[PDB]
């Protein structure tokens, strides 16, 4: 569980996020993709995508990096009462879009770099590991619901 003073630091870098959310969700998901192929393969939309400059220049790419993070912050909002903006969310990834646990794993770390890179007055390492058990408390509920479901990572 987080206390309100991690709450507050994951949630005043995440109001700096919202400054520019579609430049945050081109560099966290082409960081995704660059650091673990694998990712990239699970998007039918993407995989065409083999450069760094041409993921940069995707707007489709961008356009579906504002629709992660917008669901994301949703999440973060809720201070741990998540549950109706996971269902769903943990629902298409375990049984439609097939992404194993680690793989959003991966994706909060992609997360955690690009955070850092564009808030270090406002993301010291109080702030990363605040952020980091936001992520986690995440990343433990849909695994939860993976389980339940028979998927796994
Ligand atoms: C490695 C792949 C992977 C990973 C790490 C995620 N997803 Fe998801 N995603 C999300 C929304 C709102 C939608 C319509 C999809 C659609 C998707 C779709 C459907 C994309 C489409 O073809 O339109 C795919 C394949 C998918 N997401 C792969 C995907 C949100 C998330 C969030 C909040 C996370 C974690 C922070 C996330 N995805 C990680």
């Amino acid at each position: 569980v987080l206390s309100e003073g991690e709450w507050q630091l994951v949630l005043h870098v995440w109001a700096k996020v919202e400054a520019d959310v579609a430049g945050h969700g081109q560099d966290i998901l082409i960081r995704l993709f660059k650091s673990h192929p694998e990712t990239l393969e699970k998007f039918d939309r993407f995989k065409h995508l083999k450069t760094e400059a041409e993921m940069k220049a995707s707007e489709d790419l961008k356009k579906h990096g504002v629709t992660v993070l917008t669901a994301l912050g949703a999440i973060l909002k809720k201070k741990g009462h998540h549950e109706a903006e996971l269902k769903p969310l943990a629902q298409s990834h375990a049984t439609k879009h097939k992404i194993p646990i680690k793989y959003l794993e991966f994706i909060s770390e992609a997360i955690i770099h690009v955070l850092h890179s564009r808030h270090p007055g406002d993301f010291g390492a109080d702030a990363q590991g605040a952020m980091n058990k936001a992520l986690e408390l995440f990343r433990k509920d849909i695994a939860a619901k993976y389980k339940e479901l028979g998927y796994q990572g």
